[PDB]
């Protein structure tokens, strides 16, 4: 169905239209205007009072949620994340693996390749943009909740095998540069236009600066599983903040880091160099309990997911809720929200021609939210994928 | 002598005049223009080729230099700092005390009061704007090079005595808020328009936020003698960076903190909320050796001043050299330099009506520097106080 969204504040690439209309046809945005379009629309949505139209949010680092985990390596896994992610305003994602035995990683990559290729559920809900390979090529000293017994130095031929198994779907790799001899895998990823994200790394600042020259461009979940900031040895944390060649992922749940630490990331990076993620695992959107994550038991109580030794282990964060917290932490604009939840991700993935802004020609991936970032309605490639309690 | 500076790039409050003239009469700036003034001038200075006219730099945290230390409590002490500070582009300063026996602090404060009052050397060189009382009301856990045996909790009646002894000259106090029961002294300083600078403090973020409400507004030498940044407990370092109610002093020598840490301070604070200082002690501008500082022996080798246990102990930094490093660390503008070396200090001390910008009506405190921040000439309240190797 062609679709028209009526009388809403629209957050475009560069501005906020106070009251506008967006028309959608054959999956794409065909009209963005202050005035009702002439053309007829099959369904029309009358937007609630103080609502805001944002570009659909893009989560580049997310393991699971709603009982599912990428590592499970079934079609059901992705039917579920696909189906349910629109409820937190997410319209596309990178299914994220974890450090694990290489054959477990192979199964997850092949599953995703085949599920996307099936073109069944992969046409509906949040679009599987590909894979974020998180580990195993990380530091034994910054494992966090990555299974320690499966951590191994970078292996370019094994990755090459993984990327063939993935049918080219791997878009980002998280790795520790100091565990990558000669920046071999970093140099390989740069060659292949796969983002090299520095994470779970105990590297010093000098080495990170050299990695950026070899092609590193992202930092994985800023503050988490990183060598700390010392004012005379800034480590991963200080380089991620002060080095303008890195885009920084951030988990804005107010648990992975303090509100002032989230605010510092926004001050230091600016709204064009920061990408909110959930890093969520399978207990997101379920109840208290114990859940598998990377072969370990994670005990979820309240908003905190912990290993038995109290190590934080993924999040329980919904994407829209991250937006709300960042607005509280920094008083940023709706424009900045669109940036740090959608636009920056799209640009970094090289898909800004089709995602990441409310703009004519792009996929009609959109979220209607309240002034408080509650999700009201989500559209995915032109189909309504979620409608909240405010139906009618 | 009335004075005219000819054909120079001038850094005003809000702009850089590419080629201008500044005329000076009876100690004040009387003309700032792109065109040669009509009025006759007794001496005229022809500025060298790529030079820049900056407002004279203001150092709000400096113990000594050139063999002298505030704590020495002689007229010679201030004759020397007064006389010699213009060589690093400094035209006004706060002589800074240290943690020490209360009678040693009394002597330093009375000396300064009497030396300023004498109006002899106090009319020439860098102007003694008053005193920065650094300690003793600091943390035993963040003493750094402050003499540990003299550290004591805040005492409002003893300060009140000190300020009477100082003839009202105390403009800033460095103190640890957690050692100030009920924020009593902080509340007192706010009442008296004396800056309360948080420093040598092991406080957490919550407490610092409450101190700012009680009236705390500065942070003493950002990164040094501070509880570290942890991403979930930001401490003094993270609050100083992310809390917009604090102006942050910074020692830009590339030794007290790493270049990326200096750059982070500039990203997080912006150029209106950061104040370069030297924190220099008596060995500044002398040779390698051992020197007294706060009753301890400081071994100066190269650019590093250390206690016998390797603790950093004041700096050997010249003010203009701090400007040069910050330009290297951040690529900031000449305008930003004027801010972080002069304007912000003046505004914070409540003396922007007379210092801190190249502006008609203000004291003629000015520094001519090269494109690399080498000092060429310094004027103090209208008198030439330093002329380098480029005479003629
Ligand atoms: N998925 C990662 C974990 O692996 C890590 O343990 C956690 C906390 O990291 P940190 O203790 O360094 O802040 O971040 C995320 O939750
Ligand atoms: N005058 C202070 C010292 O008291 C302190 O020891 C030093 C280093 O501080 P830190 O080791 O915390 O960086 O800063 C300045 O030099
Ligand atoms: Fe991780
Ligand atoms: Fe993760
Ligand atoms: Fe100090
Ligand atoms: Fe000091």
């Amino acid at each position: 169905e062609s679709l028209l969204i009526k009388d809403i504040a629209i957050v475009t690439e560069n501005e906020v239209i106070k009251n506008g209309y967006v028309g959608i046809n054959d999956g794409k945005i065909s009209t963005v205007s202050t005035e009702r379009p002439k053309e007829p629309y099959s369904k029309e949505i009358q937007a609630p009072a103080d609502s805001v139209l944002l570009p659909g949010m893009i989560d580049i680092h997310i393991h699971g949620g709603y009982g599912a985990d990428t590592m499970d390596a079934s079609f059901s896994t992705l039917d579920i994340m696909s189906s349910r992610l629109p409820e937190e305003g997410t319209t596309s994602f990178l299914a994220t693996t974890i450090t694990q035995e290489h054959g477990n990683i192979s199964q997850a990559l092949v599953n995703a390749r085949e599920w996307k290729a099936a073109e069944e559920s992969s046409l509906l809900g949040a679009e599987l943009l590909g894979i974020h390979l998180e580990g195993p090529f990380v530091s034994p000293k910054r494992a966090g909740a990555q299974p320690k017994e499966w951590i191994r130095p970078s292996d370019v031929e094994l990755f090459k095998k993984w990327q063939q198994e993935a049918g080219g779907l791997i878009k980002i790799v998280t790795l520790a540069p100091e565990e990558d001899q000669h920046f071999e895998l970093i140099r390989h990823l740069k060659d292949e236009s796969i983002i090299a994200s520095m994470g779970h790394t105990d590297a010093d600042s000098a080495l990170l600066s050299d990695a950026a020259k070899a092609g590193a461009s992202h930092m994985t979940h800023l503050y988490n599983a990183m060598s700390p900031f010392h004012h005379r040895e800034p480590g991963v944390i200080g380089t991620a903040l002060a080095h303008d060649g890195f885009v920084t992922e951030l988990i804005a749940d107010g648990i992975h880091s303090h509100p002032l630490a989230a605010k510092l990331a926004f001050l230091a990076k600016g709204s064009s160099k920061l990408i909110l993620i959930t890093d969520s695992m399978r207990a997101k959107g379920l109840k208290d309990g114990v859940y598998e994550f990377g072969g370990q038991s994670v005990t979820v109580r309240g908003r905190t997911a912990l290993l038995s030794d109290g190590t934080l282990a993924g999040s329980i964060l919904k994407m829209n809720e991250g937006a709300r917290h960042m607005r509280e932490f920094t008083n940023c604009s709706w424009t900045d929200i669109a940036n740090i939840t959608s636009e920056n991700a799209a640009k970094q993935l090289g898909i800004f021609d089709r995602k990441g802004s409310v703009t004519v020609g792009k996929d009609a991936d959109l979220v209607i939210v309240s002034s408080d970032c509650e999700v009201i309605l989500t559209i995915c490639r032109g189909n309504i994928a979620f409608i909240s309690k405010e139906a009618d």
